[PDB]
């Protein structure tokens, strides 16, 4: 079965940044593969790059792509954030630095609780913590609930603009990891994580001009009836993967990557949008892009790390691999 990718994003009329994103992920995809790393978001600013860091030092070079959250950009007590000048700013400022250096932003965002009565982006169903918030009420004009996601919407929105007005595009990953119903906005199934996307695809794109963003629909795992979740060919650039293989198991995740050419007829770019161990770079499975997670997942510790220093010396190093000194420059 043919692939059949659009030349250009979702977005009518993408900036110009946008449209030099897109264009690099179509070129490349099947041909490389491009690295990357999580990070992690707070009160820590030494840390922000450490991941990053790690791999220049380590193994020769920074990751081409970098892992931004909005996690504490919204949210019942994280006022020590989104309201303190040397964090409010931290995401924007992150992914403003690394697309200065050539390389590519991708930022998601682990949503808080809306109504503010919790903290938490953790379901009823996940084991954690939890938020009792409905999904189902969030996307029924005039709730609370609808009131709710709205203002914090427009709060991402001014950080995304801010991006926008810098002339810096991001792969922009909501809503990720949906069909676990682990977080509250898959939990109520299918039919409310698409007019969640739509409620967010049209506030972004349409209201707020955001035409500054690739984006990324997390199809699994779990993978199974995803093509009832997927919100459709027009509101998605890129179909990405969470997969958290055994630690240190390095397989290339191969049926997955077949799994999404064919469930979404080969018309979007796959990518491993999370990982723990990283898959060995193959282009027989070629992720368009990989990201571990942050902290251990990226930067080995014990005897059977997730990524040892000899693994990432050699994926650094291949000729697959894109790393942020291959990158053209935007
Ligand atoms: C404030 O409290 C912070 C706390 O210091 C910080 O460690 C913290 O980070 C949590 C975060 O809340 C949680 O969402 C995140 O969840 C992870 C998850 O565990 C897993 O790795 C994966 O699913 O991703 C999730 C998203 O990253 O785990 C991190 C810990 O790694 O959150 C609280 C606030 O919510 O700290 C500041 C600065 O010191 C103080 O000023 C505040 O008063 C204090 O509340
Ligand atoms: O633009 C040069 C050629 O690109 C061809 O598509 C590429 C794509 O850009 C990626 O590199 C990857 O998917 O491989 C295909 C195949 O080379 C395109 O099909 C050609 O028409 C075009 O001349
Ligand atoms: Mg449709
Ligand atoms: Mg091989
Ligand atoms: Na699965
Ligand atoms: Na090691």
């Amino acid at each position: 079965q043919d692939w059949n990718i659009s030349s250009s994003p979702v977005t009518p009329s993408p900036s110009a940044g946008a449209q030099k994103l897109y264009s690099f992920l179509v070129q490349n995809f099947q041909k490389k593969i491009i690295s990357g790393a999580m990070t992690l978001q707070g009160g820590d600013e030494s840390a922000q790059t450490k991941e990053p860091d790690w791999l220049q030092q380590n193994a020769g070079h920074r990751p081409a792509l970098v892992g931004l959250d909005f996690m504490f950009q919204t949210g019942k007590g994280e006022e020590w954030y989104y309201n303190d000048s040397r964090f409010s700013k931290q995401v924007v400022n992150g992914a403003k630095s690394y697309w200065q250096k050539g390389g590519i932003p991708a930022l998601c965002w682990h949503w808080r609780d809306p109504s503010k009565d919790t903290d938490a982006f953790y379901s009823p169903s996940s084991g954690n913590s939890a938020t009792q918030f409905d999904a189902d009420q969030a996307v029924k004009s005039g709730t609370a609930e609808n009131k709710a996601i709205l203002q914090d919407l427009a709060v991402i929105a001014d950080q995304l603009q801010d991006l926008r007005d810098a002339g810096v595009a991001v792969l922009w990953r909501p809503l990720h990891e949906a069909s676990g119903k682990w977080f509250w906005w898959g939990y109520k199934g299918a039919d409310a994580l698409k007019k969640l996307w739509k409620i967010e695809f049209d506030y972004f794109v349409k209201e707020r001009n955001l035409n500054n963003l690739i984006w990324v629909f997390t199809a699994g795992t779990p993978i199974e009836g995803i093509a009832d979740w997927y919100p459709g060919d027009d509101m998605v650039d890129v179909i990405g993967m969470d997969i958290y293989a055994t630690q240190g198991d390095h397989a290339t995740q191969q049926d997955y990557f077949n799994q999404c050419k064919s469930i979404f007829k080969g018309r979007k770019i796959v990518a491993m949008s999370e990982c723990g161990s990283v898959p060995e770079p193959d282009l027989a499975a070629p992720w368009s892009f990989f990201m571990p997670w942050y902290n251990n997942y990226c930067i080995p510790e014990g005897s059977n790390p997730y990524n040892s220093l000899e693994f990432w010396k050699k994926t650094m190093s291949s000729s697959l691999v894109i790393t942020l000194d291959n990158m053209p420059g935007w």
